[PDB]
DNA sequence: CTGTCTCACTGCG
DNA sequence: TCGCAGTGAGACA
């Protein structure tokens, strides 16, 4: 391991912050997933939230293992089998942190204005205490932690962090039972961004 | 006086 | 431009 890691904690949170790739290796890196990269459209494109169906304000992507599904708002989602770049990427996240991962869903953000709706990465077919690995390329984008009892007899504090070209976000256990997160708009931000979210489902 | 939950939106302020 | 409130159409437990 021995790596320059920043901990974000609070009570039911504990994740982790680090840079991987310097700036040549992560545009090489990003270049390659925007050439490789293929992204769900049409009938795989559209959530069921709050009773509304809606095309995602992004591009989505699922590869890894043979057999696993990923399910979440109404929507199922099935893995295209691993390319060279995402397994570069798994097994050097897998040596840095120890991990092992099966599975990614890479979500693109074109500009500012595409983002994620809060969330907790809660699903059924999730490895029970399996940390996810965000690694994010392209434009920094502010991410935000949101305690669920905030919205609002605990008035716990917001955290709030850019994540960088080339970074890594660990998300351990329990982070995703008590805190959402999610990328909101930066109508500012003009570039594109690819974050990946290593996995561990079960079968 | 009092059920839980929502990867999305519009309508505010 | 950003963030918050209320969804909304059910499916749960
Ligand atoms: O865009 C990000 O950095 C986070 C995406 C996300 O929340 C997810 O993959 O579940
Ligand atoms: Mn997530």
């Amino acid at each position: 391991g021995s790596h320059s890691w920043r901990h974000i904690r609070a009570e039911g949170l504990d994740s982790s912050y680090t840079v991987l790739f310097g700036k040549a290796e992560a545009d090489e890196i990003f270049q390659e997933l925007e050439k490789e990269v293929e992204y769900f459209t049409g009938a795989l494109a559209r959530v069921q939230v709050f009773g509304k169906w809606h095309s995602v304000p992004r591009k989505q992507a699922t590869y890894g293992d043979a057999g696993l599904t990923y399910t979440f708002s109404g929507l199922t989602l099935s893995p295209k089998p691993w390319i060279p770049v995402l397994e570069r990427i798994r097994d050097h996240v897998s040596g840095v942190t120890g991990q092992t991962f099966n599975f990614v869903l890479i979500n693109r953000y074109k500009d500012g204005s595409d983002h994620i709706c809060e969330h907790r990465d809660d699903e059924r077919e999730l490895a029970p205490g399996s940390p996810i690995a965000s690694v994010s390329f392209g434009a920094s984008r502010d991410f935000v932690f949101r305690h669920k009892d905030s919205r609002p007899s605990r008035r716990v504090a917001v955290v709030r962090l850019p994540l960088a070209h080339g970074s890594l976000l660990m998300m351990n256990h329990p982070t995703n039972t008590h805190w959402y997160h999610s990328l909101p708009v930066r109508k500012k931000v003009l570039a594109p961004r690819v974050n990946l979210t290593f996995r561990k489902i079960l079968l």
